[PDB]
This record gives C-alpha cells, sequence and structure tokens, in this order.
C-alpha cells in the first residue's frame, strides 16, 4: 500500500493545477518514480506530458511506454521555454541552484517534480556530503570546506505545504513540509469555473469578430498575456511612432509569447522594417517560435508566404536572425545587437528584449522616433535588480514622447500561488547619520540554519544584493554559503535589543594569498592555473612576480548598499570600518559579532575586481584603492572592462612592494590606450592614470626626475624644435605637429615635464587624448561638448607652454 | 537694317530646334542683344523663355518686360538642371571653360547663345588679352604668360555653321563660320512630323491604359528616355533582387529624370526602402525634382502623403536626404554616402548616381542582394573617362546575378546634331616594343593654332588625358594652354614622314623653383602662400627648411598612357627617357622637336604629386621616386592621400638634401601610422616605409646605429624582459605583452634592430600594423585573408627571434 497522503497530495495538485513536489532517498528510487508516475497518471488523462530526467553522468516498461527526455547538467540551457509533465534530478551532488532554478521552473500545474537522493542512513549525514562543485571553492590556504547549503536545504523542506519526503518504500517522513495535508473537497465542471477563465473566454469572445487581432488573441493563455496583446495592438494599430509599451515580469509570467505575438500582429498591420535587439540571439528562440505560431495563425504558408534565415556559421547555429515576409508586402524581423544602434534609421519597431539588463547608454541610443517595445524581468530567475529596472523607467518616464507601462503577474504552466513556486524562491532566495553607524559580522554557521530570525536577515540581504545585479543568479548564494573563507560583513544604524537592525550595506570579503612559491613558479611556467585565488593569480601571471601571491590579502567579492539610501555616504564608511578593523584598530553561535570581539586576521593588502565605471572608480579612489591591472576585452554581456584595485591596508609596513606594480601599470596604461582604450572618454581615462600615478608615487624610488638637455635632444631634432616654435606661434597647421604628439604625452604623462609645465583638468585631458589615444578633433569635441575651434584654440595654448619650457631649456 | 543671315540663321535655329551662336563686339552690345531677342520673339511664340545673363561684377523697356535671371560666374553651379531660352555672357576676362559648359548646356533649341566682346580696334587684339585667370598660374619664377586659350577660341568659331560674329552695327565678319547659311525650305506641320516624335507618343498612347507605367511615361521627352523608363519599370515590375540597371549617358541627355521617374514608379510598387548613394547631395537636386514631378504625377497630395526632410544644418541646405511615403505603408527615399553601405542591409532598391566617379572599392561594397541602378556620365562635361566606365562594366560582368545595360543618345534641350554643342565640345575638348620608341616634345605654340593636323594631335592626348580621370574638367585645358612654364612630352613609336604619329604617352611637366629665400622668410613666418607652386612650396613649409624652395625643379602634373595599352611598359620608358634628358643625356614652328634638339634646363629634381594608390606608388618607387610628404586628410571625392615624391634627378650632385627630408618622413611616417593612417592596408604602408627608408639611405649620416645594452635597458626593464621572454615561450597571452608593441616596432622599423633579425614580408607586415597602426588581431586576419590562429602563430615567431637577440645581447 502507499500513505494516504500521496494520492492525497498528488490529487490536490491535479485539481488546483498546482505542481507537487516529492523527494526520493534510498537505493531504488525508479520504483518510487515509477510508483507516482502511475499514481498521477491513473486520475487525470489530459495530463501526460513528456518527463524530464536530469544526471550528470516496472520500470523497464516504465521507459519504454512514455516520452522521457534526458538532460545533461551543462545542457540545462537547452530546455528554457519547453513543459514537461514531470521533471526528474538525479544527482544530488551536481545540482546548483541554477539547475534548479532552471529543471523546476519547467513543470506545469498538477505535475511532479521528483529530486532523488541517494541512500542514507540518517538524513543528519546530508549537511555533510561532497558536492561536486565544492572543489572550485577550495584552495591552497583554505581546503575544508563545511556545506551549509544542504543544511538550509534540508529545513526549508518542512516550509512547503506540498512538499513530501518519501523513502525507497514510500514512507513519509517528519521533515516532510505537507504531512498536514488534507483532501480538498470534489470539483464540479458544469456550472463551477475559475474567475480568470470567465475573463479571459470573454476578452476572446469579444473581439472573435475583428482582424488580426481575433486570431492574434486565441494563442494567449492568462488575462494578463491578453492585455498585454491589446495594449501592443492598440499601440501598433495606432501606428504612431511616438509610442513606448514597456512590459515587465517576472520568469515564466509569459513576456516573450506576448511580444512575439505582438511581432506578428504588427507584420500583419503592414510594418516593412520591425527590429529586434537582445543580448544574444538564443533568448530569441520562445519568442520568435510564437511569432511563427502567430503567423501560422494568420494563415500563412511556410516557405511560400515567409522564408527563415538562420545564423549557422557561428556558434548559436539554432538562432533565428532573420525572417522575411514577401505576402501582404516585404517585411523584415532582423535581429541587431544592442550595440547596433545605427542600423535603426529606418526601423519602423524595435524591440528591446531584456531591456533592464542592457546598459543604459544602449538603451538610451537604440531609442529613437519610432515604436518601442521593452521587456524586463524585474524578479524570478535570471532577472534584474529593481534598482536597474527603476533607473530604466526615470530615464523612459524623463525622456518621454509617449510611455505605457504594463505587468504580467499570472505564470501558465502553474496556478498563481504555486507552493513549489514559494519554496524555490526561498530556498535561492530568488524575490540615520553615516559617523553613528556600526559595522557588524554575521556569522555564517547560522545565517544559514533557516531560523526564522536568521532566514529574514538571509533575505534582507540577499534582496539588496539582488537589486545590485544587471542578472540574478543563485549560485552566488551558493558560493557565499559554502566557500571555505569567505566572510560576510554587514553595516547597522544604532540598534536596541528586541529589534533585527536594517542592514544598511552588505560587504563580503574574500580572504586570498598565502601562496607558496614552488606552487607560483610551478604555475608560472605554464599557463594552468588553480583559479581558487583571483588577485594573487592574476599579478603573479600579469606581472611575472614571485613573491606578491605569497602574501596575505582580502578580496572584496561584493559590497552593495541600499538602494533607496545610496549616494549618502554608508558604503564608504562602512569600507572605512572593515579597513580599520584589518588594520588592528579593534582590539547556536550568536547571529552578529561586533567587530571588537573577534580578532582580525594580519593581511598586508585588501583588493578589489570590479567592472571600471567613472563614479565606482571615483568611489574606490576615494577609498585609497590603486589600480594594478586593467583588462583589455571588455565584457561581452556588460561593456566594461575589469578593473583590479590593490590597497596595501597594513601600516607600519612598506607599501613599495605596491609601488612596483603601480609604477609599471601606470606606465604600461599610458600608451595602452590605444589599444582596445582608445573608446575610454578623456576624463575616465585622465583619472584612472592619475590614480595610478598616486600609487606609484608609495615607492619613494619611483619618483619623476627633471628634463635636461641631452636626454631632450635624443628625442626631439633641431627641425622638430623648429616645428613645434612655429605652430605655437600659430603660423602652421595643427596637422603638421601629430607625430611629436606621442612624445609630448609620454613626456608629460611620465612625469618628466609635469613638474615643469602647470595644466588644467581639461588641458590634461585632451593632452592625453590626442597624445595617447590618438583621437580626431572631431572625436574629442563631441566628447567634450565643445565645438572644435574651441579645443584646437585650448589645445595650442597647451602647446605654448611646452615650446617655451623647451626653448628655455635649450637656452639654459 | 540687318544682314540678311542673321534672321536666317535664327529661323532656322527656331524650326530646326537646334541652338544659335551669337557673338557681339563692341561698346554697346545692349543694342545689339536687343535687336537679337526682339528678331528671335517675332517668328515663334512658344519659346519666349527667360534669359540669363552672367557677369562677373529699347534696352531699358527690354529689361521690363522679359524674365531675365542674373547669375554670377562662382555661382554657375547653381543653375544646373535649368532651362533658359537665350544665355548672356558680359565678361570674356573672366569665362573658363568650366564655365562655358555650364551656362551654354542649359540653352533650349532655337534658343540664342550670346557671348558679349568688349570693343576691339582689331580681333586680332584678342590673343593678347589679360585673363582675370592669369594671375593664378604666374609665378615668381615665371611671370610672363602668352594666351593660346584665346587663340584657338577666336580660330574655333570657323568651324561652326550656327556661329555669327557681329558687331556694334550688326555687321557681319569673315571670321564668322556660319556665313555661307542658306534659308531652309518652310515646314508644313499638318501632316509631316519627325519620326522620334512619332515614336515617343506610340509608345505613350500604348501604355496609357495601364498603370502606374502610363501616368509615368508621359513625362519622358525623348525615345531613349522612354525606353529607358520602360526597362526600369520591367526590372522594378519584376520586383526580382537579382537585377542590375546600369544608364550610361552623355550630360544634358536626361539620365537624372529618367532615374527620378523610375524611382517614384518603384515607390508605387510597393517598395519600402529605397537608398539613393550619390558623392554629394547637391547632385540629388534634378533628380528628387523629377521624383516629386512623378509623385504628382501619381495623383500624390504634398504634406499629406509625403512629407520631405531637407538637411539644413550642414552646408548643402538645399539638398533634400530623406523623403517619407505614409499612403497605405510606410516607404522612404534616404540619401547616404557611399561609405555607408553599411545601412544597406534592408536595402531594397539602391540607386548609385554617377556610379564612374564612385571608387571601385565603394561601388563592390555598395552593391548586394537587391535591386541596383546605375548612372555614369561617360562623356560631355563633368564625364568620367572610358576607362573608369569599362572597368565599372567589367566588374558587373565578371560578378554577374544579371546586369542590364541601356544608353541615352537624343538630347532634350536641343535637336540631336546641334552645331554649337559641336563647337563647345571641339574648344573645350570634351569628346611597338617599349624600348623601340621615342620621346617628343610638343610645341604649344602650334598645338593651339587650330591647324587641321594640331587640332587632330590636340584632340588626341586631350582624350587619353579624359579616360584617366574620375571627373572630366575642362579647367585643365586652359591650365595646360596659357601656363607660363607648362612643357609637354609625348611618347611616340617609330613613325615615317606623311604620318601623324600615335601618342602611346603624354607626359606634362611643369618647371617649379627658383624662389628667392627673402620670399621663403616672408611666407614662412605666415600662413599665406602664393600658391603658384606645389613641391617647394610644401616642402618649405612642412620642413621649415629654407633652402629646398631656392632650387630648380620640375614637377609631373600628368603622366597618362593609352588605355589600350597600360602596363606595357610605355609609361616607365616615357618617364625614364625625360628623366634621362634632364639629366643631359641627349646633345609656324614645328609641332614636335625631338629631344635632341631642344637644351635640357638644368634641373636639381624632379617631382610628383598624386593620389596615394598601391600600383601607382610601385610603379613610382620603380622609376626611383622616394616620398617627403604624404596627406593626413584623405580626399573626399576621391578617397586617397595626397603624396609627393621627389628624385634627384641631377647625376654629379650629392643627393643629401633630399637624404634629410627622406629620413625625417620617414621616421615621422613610422608612428603616423596611428594618426589619420590606421585605416591603410598593411602591405602599403610597408611598402611606402621601405620606399622612404631606401630613400633616407641616400645620405651616408643617416644610416642606422646598431643596438647596443646601456640604450637597450633605458627602454625595457627587466620585468619587460621577463615578460617577452615568457610570450616567446608560449606560457603567456599575447595581450599582456602589447604596450612593448610600439617600442619593438619602432626599433626594428627605425633600423637598429633591421640587421640583428631578419623579417620576411609578411612578418615585417604584420609587425608594422600591431606595433605603429594598432590594430587588433582579427582586422588584421580579415585584411591579410589569413585565419586569425595564424597571424598570432607567426606573431610568436616574430618575438621569438626579439627575444633570442635581447638575450644574446644582455648576456654578453
Ligand atoms: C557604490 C556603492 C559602494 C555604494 O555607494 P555609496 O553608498 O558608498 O556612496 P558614497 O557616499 O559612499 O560615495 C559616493 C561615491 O559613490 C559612487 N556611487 C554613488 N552612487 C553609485 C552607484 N549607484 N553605483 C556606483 N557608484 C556609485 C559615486 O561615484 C560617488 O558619489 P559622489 O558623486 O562623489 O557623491 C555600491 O557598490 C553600489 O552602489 N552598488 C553596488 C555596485 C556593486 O555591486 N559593487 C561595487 C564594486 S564590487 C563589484 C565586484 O566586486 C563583483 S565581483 C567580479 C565580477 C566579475 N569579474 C570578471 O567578469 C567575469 C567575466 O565572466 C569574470 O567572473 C571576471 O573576469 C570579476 O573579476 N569580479
Ligand atoms: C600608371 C601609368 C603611368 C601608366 O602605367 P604604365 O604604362 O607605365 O605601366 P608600366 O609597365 O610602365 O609599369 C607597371 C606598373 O604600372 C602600374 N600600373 C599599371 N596599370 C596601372 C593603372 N591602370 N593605374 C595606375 N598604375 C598602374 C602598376 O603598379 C605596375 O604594373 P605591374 O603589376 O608591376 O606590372 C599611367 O599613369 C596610368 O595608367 N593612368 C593615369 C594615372 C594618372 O593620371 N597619373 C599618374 C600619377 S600623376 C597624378 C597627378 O599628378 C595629378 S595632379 C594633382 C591632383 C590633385 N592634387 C591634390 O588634390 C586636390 C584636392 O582638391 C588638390 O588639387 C591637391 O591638393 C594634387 O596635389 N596634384
Amino acid at each position: 500500500t502507499v500513505d494516504s497522503r500521496i494520492p492525497t497530495l498528488i490529487r490536490n495538485g491535479l485539481q488546483t493545477k498546482k505542481r507537487s513536489f516529492f523527494v526520493v532517498v534510498g537505493d531504488h528510487a525508479k520504483e518510487a518514480i515509477v510508483h507516482l508516475y502511475y499514481i498521477m497518471s491513473s486520475m487525470d488523462v489530459r495530463q501526460n506530458k513528456s518527463v524530464l530526467w536530469a544526471y550528470k553522468k516496472p520500470f523497464e516498461l516504465f521507459i519504454s511506454l512514455n516520452d522521457i527526455r534526458y538532460c545533461y547538467y551543462k545542457e540545462t540551457d537547452k530546455i528554457l521555454g519547453n513543459t514537461y509533465g514531470m521533471c526528474i534530478l538525479q544527482d544530488f551532488e551536481a545540482i546548483t541552484p541554477n539547475i534548479l532554478a532552471r529543471t523546476i521552473e519547467t513543470v506545469e500545474g498538477g505535475g511532479l517534480v521528483v529530486l532523488l537522493l541517494k541512500g542514507m542512513t540518517s538524513l543528519k549525514q546530508l549537511y555533510t556530503m561532497t558536492m561536486d562543485v565544492h572543489a572550485r571553492y577550495r584552495t591552497e590556504a583554505h581546503d575544508d570546506v563545511i556545506a551549509r547549503f544542504n543544511e538550509r536545504f534540508l529545513l526549508s523542506l518542512g516550509s512547503c505545504e506540498s512538499c513530501l519526503v518519501i523513502d525507497d518504500e514510500l514512507n513519509v517522513l517528519p521533515i516532510s513540509g505537507g504531512k498536514g495535508v488534507k483532501p480538498l473537497p470534489p470539483p464540479d465542471e458544469d456550472e463551477e469555473l475559475s474567475p480568470a477563465a470567465k475573463e479571459l473566454k470573454k476578452i476572446k469572445d469579444e473581439l472573435e469578430d475583428t482582424q488580426p487581432i481575433g486570431s492574434l488573441i486565441k494563442l494567449a493563455r492568462t488575462v494578463d498575456q491578453a492585455k498585454a496583446l491589446l495594449t501592443f495592438v492598440d499601440a501598433i494599430a495606432e501606428k504612431t511612432l511616438r509610442n513606448t509599451v514597456t512590459l515587465t515580469a517576472a520568469r515564466g509570467r509569459g513576456k516573450s509569447a506576448a511580444m512575439g505575438v505582438a511581432i506578428a500582429a504588427a507584420v500583419a498591420y503592414g510594418y516593412s522594417n520591425i527590429f529586434i535587439t537582445s543580448p544574444s540571439p538564443e533568448n530569441l528562440k520562445t519568442l520568435f517560435e510564437f511569432v511563427f505560431k502567430g503567423f501560422d495563425a494568420l494563415d500563412y504558408k511556410d516557405h511560400a508566404d515567409y522564408t527563415i534565415i538562420q545564423s549557422t556559421n557561428p556558434e548559436f547555429n539554432k538562432a533565428i536572425v532573420r525572417v522575411n515576409i514577401h505576402r501582404n508586402h516585404r517585411q523584415t524581423i532582423q535581429y541587431i545587437r544592442p550595440q547596433d544602434a545605427h542600423v535603426l534609421g529606418q526601423a519602423e519597431l524595435v524591440v528591446i528584449d531584456e531591456a533592464a539588463a542592457i546598459p543604459l547608454p544602449l538603451v538610451k541610443k537604440l531609442m529613437g522616433p519610432y515604436l518601442v517595445f521593452m521587456a524586463s524581468t524585474i524578479s524570478g530567475y535570471e532577472g534584474t535588480g529593481r534598482s536597474l529596472s527603476l533607473k530604466l523607467i526615470k530615464q523612459l518616464r524623463e525622456q518621454s514622447r509617449s510611455l505605457k507601462e504594463i505587468t504580467l503577474s499570472e505564470p501558465i504552466r502553474y496556478a498563481q500561488g504555486d507552493n513549489v513556486e514559494k519554496w524555490l524562491n526561498t530556498l535561492l532566495c530568488l524575490d540615520p547619520d553615516p559617523s553613528q553607524c556600526e559595522l557588524l559580522h554575521v556569522n555564517r554557521d547560522t545565517l544559514f540554519s533557516f531560523h526564522p530570525v536568521s532566514e529574514k536577515f538571509l533575505q534582507q540581504m540577499v534582496a539588496l544584493y539582488v537589486a545590485s545585479h544587471y542578472k540574478n543568479s543563485p549560485n552566488d548564494l551558493q558560493l557565499m554559503s559554502d566557500a571555505p573563507a569567505h566572510e560576510l560583513f554587514v553595516l547597522t544604524g544604532p540598534i536596541q535589543e528586541g529589534r533585527l537592525p536594517e542592514p544598511l550595506c552588505v560587504i563580503q570579503v574574500s580572504l586570498e594569498g598565502k601562496i607558496s612559491k614552488q606552487s607560483i613558479l610551478k604555475s608560472l611556467s605554464r599557463g594552468q592555473q588553480p583559479a581558487g585565488d583571483l588577485i594573487p593569480w592574476l599579478v603573479s601571471q600579469q606581472f611575472q612576480d614571485d613573491e606578491f601571491a605569497s602574501l596575505s590579502g582580502a578580496r572584496i567579492v561584493r559590497i552593495a548598499t541600499n538602494p533607496d539610501y545610496m549616494s549618502m555616504g554608508y558604503g564608504s564608511k562602512a569600507l572605512q570600518l572593515l579597513v580599520d578593523y584589518y588594520e588592528g584598530k579593534f582590539a547556536l553561535p550568536p547571529l552578529f559579532s561586533k567587530l571588537s570581539e573577534r580578532r582580525p586576521e594580519k593581511l598586508d593588502y585588501v583588493g578589489v575586481s570590479y567592472g571600471l565605471t567613472q563614479q565606482l572608480h571615483k568611489f574606490w579612489k576615494r577609498a585609497q584603492f590603486v589600480p594594478v591591472y586593467l583588462r583589455q576585452t571588455a565584457n561581452d554581456l556588460t561593456g566594461e572592462h575589469t578593473c583590479v584595485m590593490i590597497r596595501p591596508l597594513q601600516d607600519g609596513n612598506d607599501p613599495s612592494w605596491l609601488g612596483a606594480f603601480a609604477a609599471d601599470f601606470h606606465k604600461r596604461f599610458l600608451s595602452l590606450l590605444s589599444y582596445k582604450f582608445r573608446e575610454f572618454p578623456s576624463i575616465l581615462a585622465l583619472t584612472i592614470e592619475e590614480s595610478a600615478n598616486a600609487g606609484a608615487m608609495l615607492d619613494p624610488s619611483n619618483a619623476p626626475t627633471e628634463l635636461t638637455k641631452a636626454e631632450l635632444d635624443q628625442l626631439f631634432t633641431p627641425f622638430d624644435h623648429k616645428r613645434l616654435e612655429s605652430y605655437a606661434n600659430g603660423l602652421l597647421d595643427y596637422h603638421v605637429v601629430l607625430d611629436l604628439m606621442p612624445t609630448i604625452a609620454q613626456l608629460y604623462f611620465t612625469g618628466r615635464l609635469r613638474e615643469a609645465v602647470k595644466l588644467s583638468g581639461l588641458q590634461q585631458a585632451i593632452l592625453l587624448a590626442l597624445g595617447l589615444q590618438r583621437k580626431d578633433i572631431d572625436t574629442l569635441a563631441t566628447e567634450l561638448n565643445l565645438p572644435g575651434s574651441q579645443v584646437l584654440a585650448i589645445f595650442m595654448k597647451i602647446m605654448r607652454k611646452v615650446t617655451q619650457h623647451f626653448g628655455a631649456l635649450v637656452s639654459g
């Protein structure tokens, strides 16, 4: 027999269209899965869909009778947009939170999400079991790893009413969170129906006579989807290039289907050029599938009324890039990259998928005098933080021609308020005067113990980081929980007993370094790297230095503040407090440990690796950080170059080891502006150069030397001096004296000419651009918001200062 | 009374629809013009159009009764595409051939082209009268100018049967070429009609029922125009993106009108994106006027069915750049520059106006998988040489999807075979073993004497230069004729008496130099230049040298060979013969003077200024020329940088004055590749650098020195050497060692490392690109037609040679 609660839970899930969670432990989980599929199928006939099975690397009749799809863990990106009647996970040791989010959301309501666990003598051994991902966290310095993610995972089950844990013998355990489940009253489909189903069929039958909306509204499955289609069509039918409709919805709500049917409606309404801009064409799979579904519903014929152009040469073979329409009239659905805004001159409809994840300048450039459709995932898996969506909406409101804001709430595959969706959104967390504040260290042994106060505080800090993330990734939660040396610091205001403090700033610090010199030389003779550390293993490779990585240091993995309290001084105060704590200025575990009650580790430096940005760089420089490295190949999804800043926090020790690194980086950066850096704005490059020089000034031996006649004559021939003097007098065109620009720029920005001649910020920026970035006058004028004549007018005054110094130098 | 031949000629012109030429001499030409307008108007009533009057800076009733348009000589570009019933030219001293061509072609058949000459005691004083343009030819070295253009102008009249020369008293002179004119028999318009007029009305009434061709064929005025419209519409109605129709016709035949009505037909046929690519939007004035005429004939309404977008911010205010159509669907007529081929992704119809004048790579890029319309002016004023049109047609035939070739012959404003058009196409000339050949000097005193043999030979050489010219300019004829020091050299094969030799190569040499040092210093202290000379006044400004321009030199203004005999060795042989002639190797004027019968001038150098091109540079370098200067701003109409090459022809004299210039240019060019030169192909830049180094080797003191440890340690720190050695071993990514690339490239290409390490052509080109041009691996791989991996694979082998040399240098 079987426990009554298993068929009861399955029946409740089938009737209420909600998912059911089952966890099987033992060595013969196949029998349990077969018996759970038989029970699920015996009560309902309209849900017998395919079964998804995921592994890293009776029953015999069961496999040969039902459609079973096998998917690898690394191939879970291939099942995006599908829908399966029951999902199976085989290897616990491999399910990262990314895998769980990707593989659970693709189950229709009433199905079963079955997770198989290996036979265990006591569930109490789950908290210490070898993750296949733990191998990446461990390092030579820190080898042991205490698994805390599994601890919270097992405890989270008790908070889900649809989650049942069963054994090989099909017996419920007390850990199960749905042992108190009760049968629901039988339904009556003769007259009783959900109000949503009545509303949808009403909004469908009302517009059935009209075309093409009548035939393109029979594809929507939710009321919110129908309303989204209605407003999209009422903006398309308006045929006004002064309209802009944005669609923000959680993952799985059906943004792609609504936008695809809207694109089909735009095609049917007589639109010639339609452009879809997305970060990657592989995201445009379900969208184009629903565009094709709308075309089919519009009585179009394949290969006779439309041809599909698919890009096979690059990596994304399956990606659709172009669709041609030649039935009503020549129409094209072209996919362009977000950086290709130069092709939107004749754009009639530009649809920006995942507009939140697109960098803000790219979104600003993609908008024009046409009709713009926008999509954003503001919650759920792969979502965007609330801060970025708020910034985008604020920009749209400030610029607006006309902006329309619609939202989807009701999911498609499962009923609203699904229990399993609630649990997987809790386990993966997928949804005062600055001087008065104090910093506390958050203990990770209790923060992941699923205590109600601990869980509430964990959700608080997690949500803070969520907003500060162009794309949400729940793997960072596992990295934070199971890392061997990651420390979490939070900044709270003055708080009294009985009230949980409100986190205004959260700092995650990772301990790095203490790598043996033998390992350094072993790695430096090859290209392979342990990849455990970042700042040491990167400097030791870039500078070919075998002494830096043997130090002890801290990497600030993530520092985020409350978006409502940003730019008020909380982040800088938290950073200063952390630095002072690491400088030895402070002399059931409790969740919060004050900084004055734990002994800091002896650290020689603190470092950070982050995407370059003028505001971020200004903040880090104000925090006494100096650059050591700057990547040349910009990040494809972000558009920013990785920059590494290191601070010599330890006092009473010579900060000369960092002086050499800063000086080496400073001079390299000077002429690296012609290599993958030509695109940098002049002001940003000037600030980075100034910061690198300030860092290089730590070493007294790196102080610049004066310029003498003996070395000057080795650089400029007397005819070059004559040309410079002629230009300074205004008797020569600036194009003639232009190969001397690299030499003068290098002389000034390496310190030889810095003391002799005084240049302001604008003159320094123009000199840097024209000398090291090799920019034109037009580009420099546009970047600096100055007329072309004024750039040269202030450029001659730079020459009238260098020429005078050179003349006074040669004469005396 | 009036001479009978004046009303007779006017009546013949009115009846035959041919223009009439009248030249008036005296101080009261107003009376003659009034009496010629009265006579013209008294016989015909359907031609009383506006009168065009051109000046540099009875009759009273005449001005206030007829529409008179006044146009300045510098503003004659503003009357392109118009049509006037009678043209008047007031100032002889200002009518350049460009003005004559621009102002004569805008007269309808049967009108009068009246040229006013100041009262002259004897027409014999015309050959010596002060041109307002002569001031530009004269120079300090050569001041006197003998006017030969006026000489041929006066004699050319006798070859025109419709040209009458009259005085203030209206008396015909023997110089008149139409004194033997006789009255034509009166016509009969009741039944007799021209076959062309019957053919046109037949091809119109046949398609009257059909639309939109029926309403868009009533705008054509010639049979050839109607056929061009028919084939354009039959290619548009075909709606095939595998069609390409080119239209080659002389100036004034009506290419613009046919193409405009074709664009209107394409709009009416349901084309969404239509792009018109032209060298300048001001040429797209009559084309868009006829597009608008076709729209009006298609019953479109202004400001309700189409809106016109005109670019007012730039210089071309009147230029139309965009036309929007919203009749049933959004259609657009966008003007793009020829270098904007990246916007033709959705192009449904790309119409290339003046395709011959567009550089060949730009035309190759503008063509795609759509319908392409092409226009070319292969004859007449502002035309293109036959060689360029032949190259374009050959490229089209070799690439062809489908190519259609149509031609227009019959002009619009005047009858075919017009007499005045014949004369203005003669006055302005607007239409063997290599070792066995010999070079002859063509005397300019008899070449412009209008002798039949002299005129035939002048037309021969002129036609040779015409083909070698992206845009024909008849001002070069006046410059050749009236220049004070221009010498013409021609290359002919073995020829016997009684037969005029066939010119296989024509060389035009201009004598330059001998500028006083006082004038050099006077000009060098300002920006103003006499502009008489080019090579001296350019080197003396770029190099700030006060001794070069005082030499004596020759500038090869134009060297062209027969396009049928190109790349066979005639040009190089002619150049070598000219150089030997100037090196003193040869020890009713006759038209041809052998090189052994005239004393060459003592010349120190021979130079040439030309648009840079790999083939042209290779030819000049083979001719022992070395560069001295290279412009940064490429020519807008051509896309090529001006390069100046100077050869030290004189033997027995030290060529060290040029060694300094070549070395200064060579070292500057090295790092100037990052300034307006980044776009140069690697091979071309390498060849230019090699040629500049070969030129700099003339001075023994410019020989490169070895590389020593003392100077090497001043460039690379030991950590830089460690990084280079690590990269050479393949243990480091190539991105790390990239700021050392400028230093290594400069060391190798300035000669210090040239002897120590041996590099092939490909390695040298890659090193030059990556070091001095700062190109990426992808761009270099695409330019060199090699995979990206192979570029780096051969790039590491460059480093494995430099690193070994550096190690052997530091060790010992
Ligand atoms: C700025 C805050 C501190 C709070 O700012 P705060 O409260 O403190 O304001 P405050 O008064 O104190 O100072 C006033 C000053 O702040 C400035 N400011 C003001 N407002 C803002 C603002 N909104 N934003 C920014 N600055 C602002 C302003 O410039 C100035 O304002 P003023 O104009 O002077 O007044 C806080 O970070 C925040 O906002 N937002 C969170 C940003 C965040 O998340 N991390 C921050 C840096 S960490 C990134 C990592 O470390 C990630 S790991 C990683 C990832 C990938 N990769 C590579 O890429 C991968 C490729 O596959 C691969 O893995 C690897 O290769 C890698 O290596 N490592
Ligand atoms: C090449 C020929 C000698 C006959 O060639 P040739 O018969 O001799 O052939 P050959 O056997 O002897 O040698 C075999 C070698 O010839 C090569 N090759 C073979 N075939 C061709 C080919 N088709 N084309 C080219 N090379 C070819 C090949 O690379 C190789 O062939 P291989 O592959 O080695 O066998 C002849 O020129 C010709 O073709 N066509 C006429 C080109 C022409 O007209 N001038 C030539 C240079 S002058 C330009 C001025 O001087 C104009 S003034 C001015 C204008 C503006 N500006 C500035 O711009 C303005 C801005 O407003 C402003 O005014 C000012 O700032 C200024 O400063 N000055």
